[PDB]
């Protein structure tokens, strides 16, 4: 399970998936209402991934949570244009995930 010392990543987490412009992040990525993401996407990621992941014990360092967070973001710039919906809300959530991070490094 996760470390105590993680706790800080586990509400930074928590605080993503509240925000409003979360509602893309959420959950994988879903074949029913898009195709050929995983065709161009080679390692897909969203909150709920990370959350399970973080609480079994799966991310020994924090690091490696920051890193899975950065993928979530960097994935929906590849494949999404700048001005849809998914877009925006990849960069208002990049931001907010940097802003959250630097308060602690
Ligand atoms: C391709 C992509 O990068 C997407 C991300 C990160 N997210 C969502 C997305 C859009 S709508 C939504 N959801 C609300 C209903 N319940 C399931 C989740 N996810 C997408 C696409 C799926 C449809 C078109 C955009
Ligand atoms: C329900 C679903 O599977 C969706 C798909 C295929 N696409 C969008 C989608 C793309 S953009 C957008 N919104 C802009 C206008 N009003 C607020 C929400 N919804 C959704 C829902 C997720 C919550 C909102 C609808």
């Amino acid at each position: 399970s996760m470390h105590s010392d993680l706790t800080f990543c586990e509400i930074i987490l928590m605080e993503m998936e509240s925000h409003d412009a979360a509602w893309p992040f959420l959950e994988p990525v879903n074949p029913r209402l898009v195709s050929g993401y995983r065709r161009i996407i080679k390692n897909p990621m969203d909150f709920s991934t990370m959350r399970h992941r973080l609480s079994r014990g799966g991310y020994t360092s924090s690091e490696e949570f920051a890193a899975d967070a950065l993928l979530v973001f960097d994935n929906c710039q590849t494949f999404n244009e700048d001005d849809s919906e998914v877009g925006k809300a990849g960069h208002i959530m990049r931001r907010f995930f940097e802003s959250r991070w630097e308060e602690f490094y």
